[PDB]
Protein backbone atom coordinates (compact mmCIF):
# COMPACT_ATOMS: atom_id res chain seq x y z
CA UNK A 1 0.00 0.00 0.00
CA UNK A 2 3.05 2.38 -0.48
CA UNK A 3 2.02 6.01 0.37
CA UNK A 4 3.74 9.04 -1.23
CA UNK A 5 2.48 11.95 0.94
CA UNK A 6 5.90 12.50 2.67
CA UNK A 7 7.52 12.54 -0.78
CA UNK A 8 5.05 15.17 -2.13
CA UNK A 9 5.61 17.42 0.96
CA UNK A 10 9.44 17.17 0.49
CA UNK A 11 8.97 17.88 -3.25
CA UNK A 12 6.91 20.92 -2.22
CA UNK A 13 9.68 22.09 0.15
CA UNK A 14 12.21 21.88 -2.71
CA UNK A 15 10.13 23.74 -5.40
CA UNK A 16 8.36 26.47 -3.43
CA UNK A 17 9.52 30.06 -3.70
CA UNK A 18 8.62 32.37 -0.82
CA UNK A 19 6.11 35.10 -1.80
CA UNK A 20 6.97 38.88 -1.81
CA UNK A 21 5.86 39.36 1.85
CA UNK A 22 8.51 36.72 2.90
CA UNK A 23 11.17 37.31 0.25
CA UNK A 24 13.63 40.18 0.84
CA UNK A 25 15.41 39.43 -2.43
CA UNK A 26 12.23 39.57 -4.59
CA UNK A 27 11.08 42.82 -2.91
CA UNK A 28 14.58 44.33 -3.54
CA UNK A 29 14.62 43.38 -7.23
CA UNK A 30 10.99 44.59 -7.51
CA UNK A 31 11.68 47.97 -5.82
CA UNK A 32 14.85 48.46 -7.93
CA UNK A 33 12.81 48.33 -11.17
CA UNK A 34 10.07 50.60 -9.72
CA UNK A 35 12.85 53.01 -8.64
CA UNK A 36 14.47 52.88 -12.13
CA UNK A 37 11.02 53.64 -13.69
CA UNK A 38 10.51 56.68 -11.39
CA UNK A 39 14.10 57.92 -12.10
CA UNK A 40 13.74 57.00 -15.82
CA UNK A 41 10.41 58.89 -16.18
CA UNK A 42 11.98 62.20 -14.95
CA UNK A 43 14.25 62.23 -18.04
CA UNK A 44 11.72 60.91 -20.59
CA UNK A 45 9.29 63.74 -19.70
CA UNK A 46 11.90 66.51 -19.18
CA UNK A 47 12.36 65.98 -22.98
CA UNK A 48 8.67 66.22 -23.80
CA UNK A 49 8.49 69.46 -21.74
CA UNK A 50 5.78 67.90 -19.55
CA UNK A 51 5.52 66.98 -15.84
CA UNK A 52 6.27 63.29 -15.17
CA UNK A 53 3.27 60.92 -14.76
CA UNK A 54 3.05 59.37 -11.30
CA UNK A 55 2.05 55.80 -10.64
CA UNK A 56 0.89 53.52 -7.79
CA UNK A 57 2.53 50.04 -7.90
CA UNK A 58 1.04 46.77 -6.61
CA UNK A 59 2.16 43.15 -6.32
CA UNK A 60 0.70 40.76 -8.95
CA UNK A 61 1.14 37.19 -10.01
CA UNK A 62 2.29 34.13 -8.21
CA UNK A 63 4.71 35.99 -5.85
CA UNK A 64 1.67 38.05 -4.68
CA UNK A 65 -0.65 35.05 -4.42
CA UNK A 66 1.90 32.61 -2.79
CA UNK A 67 1.79 30.14 -5.69
CA UNK A 68 5.41 30.76 -6.81
CA UNK A 69 7.99 28.09 -7.70
CA UNK A 70 11.73 28.06 -8.18
CA UNK A 71 12.82 27.74 -11.82
CA UNK A 72 14.91 24.80 -12.99
CA UNK A 73 18.57 25.60 -13.92
CA UNK A 74 18.68 28.00 -16.91
CA UNK A 75 15.12 29.15 -16.06
CA UNK A 76 14.07 32.65 -15.02
CA UNK A 77 12.07 34.05 -12.10
CA UNK A 78 8.99 36.01 -13.17
CA UNK A 79 8.47 39.13 -11.04
CA UNK A 80 4.97 40.45 -11.80
CA UNK A 81 4.14 44.05 -10.73
CA UNK A 82 1.28 46.38 -11.68
CA UNK A 83 1.68 50.14 -12.07
CA UNK A 84 -1.31 52.52 -12.17
CA UNK A 85 -0.32 55.74 -13.98
CA UNK A 86 -2.08 58.99 -12.96
CA UNK A 87 -3.53 59.28 -16.51
CA UNK A 88 -6.89 59.18 -18.21
CA UNK A 89 -7.12 56.25 -20.61
CA UNK A 90 -9.31 58.08 -23.16
CA UNK A 91 -6.54 60.67 -23.72
CA UNK A 92 -3.73 58.17 -24.56
CA UNK A 93 -2.99 55.23 -26.86
CA UNK A 94 -2.16 52.27 -24.53
CA UNK A 95 0.95 51.26 -26.60
CA UNK A 96 2.13 54.88 -26.38
CA UNK A 97 1.79 54.71 -22.57
CA UNK A 98 3.80 51.43 -22.57
CA UNK A 99 6.54 53.28 -24.62
CA UNK A 100 7.04 55.73 -21.71
CA UNK A 101 7.89 52.78 -19.45
CA UNK A 102 10.16 50.94 -21.92
CA UNK A 103 12.03 54.24 -22.59
CA UNK A 104 12.24 54.92 -18.84
CA UNK A 105 13.69 51.37 -18.61
CA UNK A 106 16.06 52.10 -21.51
CA UNK A 107 19.37 51.46 -19.73
CA UNK A 108 18.23 49.18 -16.84
CA UNK A 109 19.37 45.51 -17.10
CA UNK A 110 19.50 43.80 -20.54
CA UNK A 111 16.88 46.43 -21.50
CA UNK A 112 13.05 46.54 -21.72
CA UNK A 113 10.48 45.35 -24.20
CA UNK A 114 6.79 45.98 -24.90
CA UNK A 115 4.69 42.86 -24.86
CA UNK A 116 0.98 42.68 -25.65
CA UNK A 117 -0.11 42.81 -21.95
CA UNK A 118 2.96 44.24 -20.20
CA UNK A 119 6.32 45.93 -20.48
CA UNK A 120 9.00 43.38 -19.59
CA UNK A 121 12.49 44.19 -18.37
CA UNK A 122 15.32 41.53 -18.35
CA UNK A 123 18.08 41.01 -15.77
CA UNK A 124 20.51 38.15 -14.90
CA UNK A 125 18.35 35.19 -13.78
CA UNK A 126 14.90 36.98 -13.85
CA UNK A 127 12.51 39.33 -15.67
CA UNK A 128 9.97 41.85 -14.43
CA UNK A 129 6.63 42.08 -16.14
CA UNK A 130 5.12 45.55 -15.63
CA UNK A 131 1.39 45.53 -16.28
CA UNK A 132 0.41 49.14 -17.11
CA UNK A 133 -2.95 50.55 -16.02
CA UNK A 134 -4.78 53.85 -16.39
CA UNK A 135 -6.06 55.62 -13.25
CA UNK A 136 -9.69 54.53 -12.47
CA UNK A 137 -10.66 58.04 -11.11
CA UNK A 138 -9.52 59.92 -14.24
CA UNK A 139 -10.80 57.07 -16.50
CA UNK A 140 -14.44 56.95 -15.44
CA UNK A 141 -14.26 54.36 -12.65
CA UNK A 142 -12.86 51.13 -14.28
CA UNK A 143 -9.27 49.77 -13.94
CA UNK A 144 -8.02 49.12 -17.50
CA UNK A 145 -4.75 47.45 -18.54
CA UNK A 146 -2.75 48.66 -21.57
CA UNK A 147 -3.19 46.04 -24.37
CA UNK A 148 -1.29 46.07 -27.71
CA UNK A 149 2.30 45.80 -29.19
CA UNK A 150 4.36 48.39 -31.18
CA UNK A 151 3.66 46.38 -34.38
CA UNK A 152 -0.04 45.87 -33.47
CA UNK A 153 -3.03 47.10 -35.56
CA UNK A 154 -5.69 49.59 -34.41
CA UNK A 155 -8.42 47.18 -33.24
CA UNK A 156 -5.82 45.38 -30.98
CA UNK A 157 -4.68 48.58 -29.18
CA UNK A 158 -7.01 49.02 -26.21
CA UNK A 159 -7.60 49.60 -22.54
CA UNK A 160 -9.13 46.36 -21.29
CA UNK A 161 -11.16 46.33 -18.12
CA UNK A 162 -9.30 44.26 -15.48
CA UNK A 163 -9.62 43.20 -11.84
CA UNK A 164 -6.30 41.90 -10.39
CA UNK A 165 -7.47 42.70 -6.78
CA UNK A 166 -10.61 40.58 -7.37
CA UNK A 167 -8.58 37.76 -8.91
CA UNK A 168 -5.97 37.59 -6.15
CA UNK A 169 -8.75 37.79 -3.54
CA UNK A 170 -10.56 34.81 -5.10
CA UNK A 171 -7.35 32.72 -5.19
CA UNK A 172 -6.51 33.52 -1.47
CA UNK A 173 -10.17 33.23 -0.20
CA UNK A 174 -11.34 29.98 -2.02
CA UNK A 175 -10.20 27.86 0.95
CA UNK A 176 -8.52 28.46 4.27
CA UNK A 177 -5.91 26.90 6.58
CA UNK A 178 -4.39 23.54 5.63
CA UNK A 179 -7.05 23.11 2.92
CA UNK A 180 -5.75 26.29 1.23
CA UNK A 181 -2.12 25.10 1.74
CA UNK A 182 -2.97 21.89 -0.20
CA UNK A 183 -4.57 24.00 -2.99
CA UNK A 184 -1.32 26.01 -3.25
CA UNK A 185 0.90 22.92 -3.08
CA UNK A 186 -1.06 21.42 -5.99
CA UNK A 187 -0.77 24.51 -8.15
CA UNK A 188 3.00 24.49 -7.49
CA UNK A 189 3.38 20.77 -8.25
CA UNK A 190 1.70 21.41 -11.61
CA UNK A 191 3.90 24.48 -12.36
CA UNK A 192 7.01 22.23 -11.89
CA UNK A 193 5.35 19.62 -14.14
CA UNK A 194 4.99 22.53 -16.59
CA UNK A 195 8.64 23.53 -16.28
CA UNK A 196 9.75 19.90 -16.57
CA UNK A 197 7.72 18.68 -19.61
CA UNK A 198 6.96 21.89 -21.51
CA UNK A 199 9.48 23.95 -23.51
CA UNK A 200 11.01 27.00 -21.72
CA UNK A 201 9.32 29.77 -23.80
CA UNK A 202 -0.06 24.84 -19.59
CA UNK A 203 0.26 28.35 -18.52
CA UNK A 204 0.80 29.19 -14.86
CA UNK A 205 -2.30 31.47 -14.94
CA UNK A 206 -4.18 28.59 -16.69
CA UNK A 207 -3.51 26.01 -14.01
CA UNK A 208 -4.19 28.63 -11.33
CA UNK A 209 -7.59 29.62 -12.74
CA UNK A 210 -8.27 25.90 -13.42
CA UNK A 211 -7.57 25.01 -9.75
CA UNK A 212 -9.84 27.88 -8.67
CA UNK A 213 -12.76 26.23 -10.60
CA UNK A 214 -11.95 22.56 -10.09
CA UNK A 215 -9.51 21.83 -7.24
CA UNK A 216 -11.02 19.77 -4.39
CA UNK A 217 -9.31 19.03 -1.11
CA UNK A 218 -8.36 15.43 -0.45
CA UNK A 219 -8.08 14.67 3.28
CA UNK A 220 -9.28 12.03 5.77
CA UNK A 221 -10.74 12.93 9.22
CA UNK A 222 -10.61 9.89 11.57
CA UNK A 223 -14.22 9.39 12.84
CA UNK A 224 -13.00 8.80 16.46
CA UNK A 225 -9.87 10.98 17.07
CA UNK A 226 -10.75 13.75 14.46
CA UNK A 227 -7.06 13.64 13.32
CA UNK A 228 -6.62 15.00 9.73
CA UNK A 229 -4.23 13.79 7.05
CA UNK A 230 -3.94 15.21 3.55
CA UNK A 231 -3.53 13.07 0.42
CA UNK A 232 -1.87 15.34 -2.24
CA UNK A 233 -1.60 12.45 -4.77
CA UNK A 234 -5.36 11.94 -4.62
CA UNK A 235 -5.99 15.76 -4.85
CA UNK A 236 -3.93 15.95 -8.09
CA UNK A 237 -5.62 12.80 -9.51
CA UNK A 238 -9.16 14.23 -9.06
CA UNK A 239 -8.06 17.70 -10.20
CA UNK A 240 -6.29 16.36 -13.33
CA UNK A 241 -9.24 14.04 -14.16
CA UNK A 242 -11.58 17.04 -13.80
CA UNK A 243 -9.50 19.17 -16.18
CA UNK A 244 -9.33 16.34 -18.74
CA UNK A 245 -13.10 15.93 -18.47
CA UNK A 246 -13.52 19.59 -19.43
CA UNK A 247 -11.56 19.39 -22.75
CA UNK A 248 -13.96 20.02 -25.67
CA UNK A 249 -13.18 18.78 -29.22
CA UNK A 250 -13.34 22.07 -31.15
CA UNK A 251 -13.55 22.30 -34.95
CA UNK A 252 -11.10 24.56 -36.70
CA UNK A 253 -12.41 25.50 -40.14
CA UNK A 254 -9.01 26.76 -41.40
CA UNK A 255 -7.25 23.37 -40.68
CA UNK A 256 -10.40 21.25 -41.37
CA UNK A 257 -9.96 19.20 -38.19
CA UNK A 258 -10.87 19.42 -34.55
CA UNK A 259 -8.46 19.97 -31.64
CA UNK A 260 -9.28 19.32 -27.96
CA UNK A 261 -9.42 22.64 -26.16
CA UNK A 262 -9.61 23.37 -22.51
CA UNK A 263 -11.45 26.70 -21.93
CA UNK A 264 -11.01 28.34 -18.49
CA UNK A 265 -12.53 31.72 -17.78
CA UNK A 266 -10.99 34.18 -15.43
CA UNK A 267 -13.44 34.29 -12.44
CA UNK A 268 -13.32 38.13 -12.59
CA UNK A 269 -13.47 40.85 -15.28
CA UNK A 270 -13.10 40.38 -18.15
CA UNK A 271 -13.82 36.64 -17.80
CA UNK A 272 -11.52 35.89 -20.81
CA UNK A 273 -10.41 32.27 -21.56
CA UNK A 274 -6.94 32.30 -19.96
CA UNK A 275 -5.85 29.56 -22.45
CA UNK A 276 -7.11 31.25 -25.63
CA UNK A 277 -3.55 31.97 -26.92
CA UNK A 278 -2.63 28.23 -27.02
CA UNK A 279 -3.03 26.86 -30.54
CA UNK A 280 -5.01 23.67 -31.32
CA UNK A 281 -1.81 21.58 -31.71
CA UNK A 282 -0.38 22.89 -28.35
CA UNK A 283 -3.76 22.03 -26.67
CA UNK A 284 -3.62 18.47 -28.14
CA UNK A 285 -0.07 17.96 -26.76
CA UNK A 286 -1.22 19.54 -23.45
CA UNK A 287 -4.07 17.03 -23.24
CA UNK A 288 -1.78 13.94 -23.98
CA UNK A 289 0.71 15.07 -21.33
CA UNK A 290 -2.13 15.66 -18.82
CA UNK A 291 -3.40 12.14 -19.54
CA UNK A 292 0.10 10.67 -19.08
CA UNK A 293 0.44 12.54 -15.74
CA UNK A 294 -2.97 11.15 -14.67
CA UNK A 295 -1.83 7.67 -15.57
CA UNK A 296 1.30 8.08 -13.44
CA UNK A 297 -0.73 9.51 -10.48
CA UNK A 298 -2.82 6.30 -10.62
CA UNK A 299 0.29 4.10 -11.04
CA UNK A 300 1.79 5.85 -7.97
CA UNK A 301 -1.11 4.66 -5.71
CA UNK A 302 -0.87 0.94 -6.59
CA UNK A 303 2.88 0.17 -6.13
CA UNK A 304 4.18 -2.14 -3.37
CA UNK A 305 7.59 -0.44 -3.48
CA UNK A 306 7.94 3.25 -2.50
CA UNK A 307 10.73 3.45 -5.12
CA UNK A 308 8.40 2.36 -7.94
CA UNK A 309 5.63 4.76 -6.81
CA UNK A 310 8.02 7.72 -6.63
CA UNK A 311 9.87 6.92 -9.83
CA UNK A 312 6.54 7.01 -11.73
CA UNK A 313 5.92 10.48 -10.30
CA UNK A 314 9.52 11.68 -10.94
CA UNK A 315 9.10 10.88 -14.70
CA UNK A 316 6.47 13.72 -14.79
CA UNK A 317 7.58 16.06 -11.89
CA UNK A 318 11.34 15.82 -12.68
CA UNK A 319 14.57 15.02 -10.85
CA UNK A 320 13.74 17.08 -7.67
CA UNK A 321 10.95 14.61 -6.97
CA UNK A 322 12.48 12.37 -4.25
CA UNK A 323 12.97 8.74 -5.34
CA UNK A 324 14.06 6.60 -2.34
CA UNK A 325 16.43 3.74 -3.23
CA UNK A 326 14.92 0.22 -3.48
N1 LIG B 1 -4.31 35.36 -19.94
C1 LIG B 1 -4.58 36.08 -18.87
N2 LIG B 1 -5.82 36.53 -18.63
C2 LIG B 1 -6.02 37.32 -17.53
N3 LIG B 1 -5.08 37.63 -16.62
C3 LIG B 1 -3.84 37.20 -16.74
C4 LIG B 1 -3.50 36.39 -17.91
N4 LIG B 1 -2.21 36.10 -17.84
C5 LIG B 1 -1.72 36.70 -16.72
N5 LIG B 1 -2.70 37.37 -16.06
C6 LIG B 1 -2.54 38.10 -14.79
O1 LIG B 1 -1.16 38.41 -14.64
C7 LIG B 1 -0.61 37.66 -13.53
C8 LIG B 1 0.80 37.25 -13.91
O2 LIG B 1 0.76 36.40 -15.03
P1 LIG B 1 1.78 35.16 -15.11
O3 LIG B 1 1.64 34.64 -16.53
O4 LIG B 1 3.11 35.55 -14.57
O5 LIG B 1 1.03 34.15 -14.09
P2 LIG B 1 1.42 33.81 -12.54
O6 LIG B 1 0.16 33.65 -11.78
O7 LIG B 1 2.38 34.74 -11.84
O8 LIG B 1 2.06 32.35 -12.70
P3 LIG B 1 3.62 31.93 -12.97
O9 LIG B 1 3.92 31.38 -11.62
O10 LIG B 1 3.53 30.89 -14.04
O11 LIG B 1 4.34 33.17 -13.35
C9 LIG B 1 -1.56 36.51 -13.24
O12 LIG B 1 -1.40 35.93 -11.92
C10 LIG B 1 -2.89 37.21 -13.55
O13 LIG B 1 -3.38 38.06 -12.51
N1 LIG C 1 -4.60 40.17 -18.52
C1 LIG C 1 -3.38 40.32 -18.06
N2 LIG C 1 -3.17 41.00 -16.93
C2 LIG C 1 -1.92 41.17 -16.44
N3 LIG C 1 -0.85 40.64 -17.04
C3 LIG C 1 -0.96 39.91 -18.12
C4 LIG C 1 -2.26 39.69 -18.73
N4 LIG C 1 -2.10 38.91 -19.81
C5 LIG C 1 -0.73 38.66 -19.88
N5 LIG C 1 -0.06 39.29 -18.85
C6 LIG C 1 1.44 39.36 -18.51
O1 LIG C 1 2.33 39.45 -19.68
C7 LIG C 1 3.02 38.20 -19.86
C8 LIG C 1 2.81 37.55 -21.25
O2 LIG C 1 1.58 37.90 -21.87
P1 LIG C 1 1.42 38.64 -23.31
O3 LIG C 1 0.02 38.40 -23.83
O4 LIG C 1 1.91 40.04 -23.09
O5 LIG C 1 2.42 37.90 -24.35
P2 LIG C 1 2.70 38.44 -25.85
O6 LIG C 1 3.17 39.86 -25.82
O7 LIG C 1 1.57 38.02 -26.78
O8 LIG C 1 4.08 37.67 -26.19
P3 LIG C 1 4.26 36.38 -27.17
O9 LIG C 1 4.98 36.90 -28.40
O10 LIG C 1 5.11 35.49 -26.29
O11 LIG C 1 2.86 35.86 -27.50
C9 LIG C 1 2.60 37.27 -18.70
O12 LIG C 1 3.72 36.61 -18.13
C10 LIG C 1 1.92 38.17 -17.67
O13 LIG C 1 2.80 38.60 -16.57
MG1 LIG D 1 4.22 35.16 -12.74
MG1 LIG E 1 4.77 37.18 -15.81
Amino acid sequence: MAPVQKQFREFHDRIKLAQYDENQTLRDERDAVLTAVREGLKKVFADRGEAAPTFTPFNQGSYAMNTGVKPLEGGEYDIDVGIILNIAKDDHDPVEVKKWIRDALKDYGNGAEIRRSCVTVFKPGYHVDLAVYADPELSGGTLCIAKGKENSGDEHRLWQISDPQGFQDRIASKLSGDDAAQFRRCIRYLKRWRDFRFSSDPLGIGLTAAAYWWFQVSKRTDPVSQNVTYDDRDALEQFVQTMLDNFHDTWDSKDQRSYPRLTVELPVQPYNDVFEKMTGMQMESFKSKLQALLNALKTAKSRLELHDACKALADHFGSEFPVPEK
